[PDB]
């Protein structure tokens, strides 16, 4: 069985796909919600922050005490407060804030402190030997998710745009691009032909049956 890590009272939990990355859930406002810890040879990155700062401050303090080394980078993966909630922490600690350009105009516009805008529609990072790769694949939850791709492991974070098992319909599509959805879906399946695990923006770890479910949902 995988191990699982705990805070005091469940808020924050780490649960580890391999020996070197694991999931990080928390439960905002109840509603979970999951990113990724990365541990490097170089310092720990994470996909995504937390709903707030009091949770990313939590977050972060829990795994720099565990792996004993300091979160030094963090993917935003789209504008939303589940995603970028945490954002006014990461950047007084020193944390740089990945994201792609529309993610940060859209943090500002909503009043956040911006991430750097510095990813593109492709680009591939490198953090020790860990290799990162962020794409866009196109409007869906938002106008503005990105999806993550670990090339070493095949493992997919879809973020928001991926819908869990348990999720019986879309959810908050408010800012959602329920037209284009399917075909940045589309775009992440054509891309991505032999995928190991993915991540869903909440809810539990599945495959690429998670993408299968959010084309089903979105008929
Ligand atoms: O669906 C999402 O991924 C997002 S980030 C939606 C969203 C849309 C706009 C503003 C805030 C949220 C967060 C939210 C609010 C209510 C939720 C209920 C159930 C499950 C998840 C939920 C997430
Ligand atoms: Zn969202
Ligand atoms: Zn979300």
């Amino acid at each position: 069985e995988k191990t699982v890590i705990k805070n005091e009272t469940g808020t924050i939990s780490i649960s580890q796909l391999n020996k070197n990355v694991w999931v990080h859930t928390e439960l905002g406002s109840a509603v979970p919600s999951n990113g990724l810890v990365l541990n490097t040879s170089k310092g720990l990155v994470l996909v995504d922050s937390s709903w707030d700062d009091k949770l990313t401050k939590e977050l972060i303090e829990m795994v720099e005490k565990k792996f004993q080394k300091r979160v030094t980078d963090v993917i935003i993966t789209h504008a939303h407060a589940d995603r970028i909630g945490g954002i006014k922490t990461l950047k007084e600690r020193g944390i740089k804030a990945h994201s792609t350009a529309l993610t940060a105009e859209l943090a500002k516009k909503n009043g956040y402190e911006e991430p750097l805008g510095d990813l593109q529609t492709v680009t591939n990072l490198k953090f020790g030997n860990m290799k990162v790769e962020t794409f866009y694949p196109g409007k869906g939850h938002t106008e503005d998710n990105i999806v993550v791709w670990l090339p070493q492991y095949n493992i997919l974070v879809g973020g928001c745009l991926v819908k869990s098992t348990s999720a019986k319909d879309l959810g908050n599509v408010a800012d959602a691009y329920v037209n284009e959805w399917s075909t940045s879906i589309e775009n992440v399946l054509k891309r991505y032909r032999n995928i190991n695990a993915v991540v869903p923006g909440h809810g539990e770890v599945g495959d690429k049956g998670l993408l299968l479910h959010t084309l089903d949902l979105l008929k």
